[PDB]
C-alpha cells in the first residue's frame, strides 16, 4: 500500500450536496487502481466552518433554506475514510472523487457534522490531500452479459469509472445502460461525458430520472424514482432480466428500492453487485 501527498486541482460543486474533488498525483504518476475501486483520504486534526465553504449561488438554495452554513466541525485526532475513484485507470495522473457532504440530519440538527466530508469540503485549489491505496472489491465481472448500471448521489463516481473502463480501456461491445436518479436538473453532472459516450457507442445508452423537477428545469424527461423508471421503461418488457448483471450504487433508500425491485423480477443475488457506502 502506497501513500501520495496530492495537490487539489479543484473542488467544485456538481450538485447541491456533492463536490468533485480533483487531485493531482505527484510527478504525474498514477494510482494503479481498478474501476470500482477506492482510495482512503486521511485528515490531520483540524477545525472547519461550513460558512467558509465555496458553494455557488446555483446550489445554495437548500443551504439557505435549512441554515446549513451554521455548522462547524472540530476534529481532535487524525481520521481516515474511503472514497471511490470517478476516473477510470487510463485517466492518468489524477484521482477524481465525488464527495457527498454528510450534514447533521434535519431531524437531528445539533449532532456533529460528518467529520471527513466536512474536511474535504473545506479544501480549495492548492491545498494538499493525502491519499493511500488503492483498494477495492466492486469490480466488473468478466463475462459478455448485458450490464445495467444504476446510480444515485455520489454513486456516480464508481459508475463513471466502470462505464468508461468498459468502453475506453476494454473496448467492450457488451450491451450497457446507465440509469441515474436525482432530485432535479441542477443535481445532474457528467452529462457531457455520458452523452458523448452514448453518441459514440451504439452499445451504450443512459437515462436520468428526476424525482422533483423544478419549474426552471423545463424538464421533459423521465420523472420519478429510478427503480420505477428502470422497471417501467426497460425491465418490465425485457425478455430475460435475470441474465443481466446489475451494478448499483446510491443512497440507502435507492439501494433498497432498486434491490427489492430486481428481486421481485426474479434476479438472483449473484447478479446484483452493490457498492455500499454505508450511509
Ligand atoms: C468502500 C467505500 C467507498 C466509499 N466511497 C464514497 C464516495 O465515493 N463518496 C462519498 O461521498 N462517500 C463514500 N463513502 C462513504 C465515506 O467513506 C464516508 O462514510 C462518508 O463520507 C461519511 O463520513 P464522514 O466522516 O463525513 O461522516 P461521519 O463523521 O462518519 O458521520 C456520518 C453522519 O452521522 C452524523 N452524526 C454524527 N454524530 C452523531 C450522533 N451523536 N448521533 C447521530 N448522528 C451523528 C453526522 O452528521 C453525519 O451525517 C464510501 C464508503 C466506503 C466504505
Ligand atoms: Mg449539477
Ligand atoms: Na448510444
Amino acid at each position: 500500500v502506497k501513500k501520495w501527498e496530492c495537490t487539489v486541482i479543484s473542488n467544485d460543486n456538481k450538485a447541491t450536496f456533492i463536490k468533485e474533488l480533483k487531485l493531482a498525483i505527484p510527478d504525474g504518476e498514477s494510482v494503479p487502481f481498478r474501476a470500482g475501486g477506492y482510495i482512503q483520504i486521511e485528515a490531520p486534526a483540524h477545525h472547519v466552518k461550513y460558512a467558509d465553504f465555496d458553494v455557488p449561488e446555483k446550489y445554495r438554495g437548500d443551504w439557505d433554506k435549512f441554515n446549513l452554513f451554521r455548522y462547524e466541525s472540530k476534529v481532535d485526532e487524525p481520521i481516515i475514510r474511503a472514497y471511490s475513484m470517478a476516473n477510470y485507470p487510463e485517466e492518468f495522473g489524477i484521482i477524481m472523487l465525488n464527495v457527498r457532504i454528510a450534514t447533521p440530519p434535519p431531524n437531528n440538527p445539533n449532532v456533529p457534522p460528518g467529520q471527513m466530508s466536512s474536511y474535504i469540503w473545506s479544501l480549495k485549489a492548492g491545498d494538499k490531500c493525502t491519499i493511500s491505496g488503492p483498494f477495492g472489491e466492486f469490480f466488473a465481472k468478466d463475462t459478455d452479459a448485458e450490464m445495467v448500471f444504476i446510480g444515485g448521489g455520489a454513486g456516480m463516481a464508481p459508475m463513471r469509472s466502470h462505464i468508461f473502463d468498459q468502453l475506453k480501456r476494454l473496448k467492450s461491445k457488451r450491451k450497457m445502460s446507465y440509469w441515474y436518479g436525482a432530485r432535479s436538473k441542477r443535481e445532474m453532472f457528467y452529462v457531457e461525458d455520458f452523452d458523448g459516450l452514448a453518441a459514440e457507442n451504439d452499445n451504450f445508452v443512459w437515462h436520468c430520472a428526476l424525482s422533483d423537477p423544478q419549474p426552471e428545469d423545463n424538464w421533459t424527461g423521465y420523472t420519478g424514482f429510478i427503480h420505477n423508471v428502470l422497471y417501467e421503461n426497460y425491465l418490465k418488457d425485457h425478455e430475460a432480466p435475470e441474465d443481466c448483471e446489475y451494478y448499483m450504487c446510491g443512497p440507502p433508500m435507492m439501494n433498497a428500492a432498486v434491490i427489492n425491485m430486481l428481486k421481485n423480477l426474479g434476479v438472483e443475488e449473484e447478479n446484483i453487485l452493490l457498492d455500499d457506502f454505508g450511509g
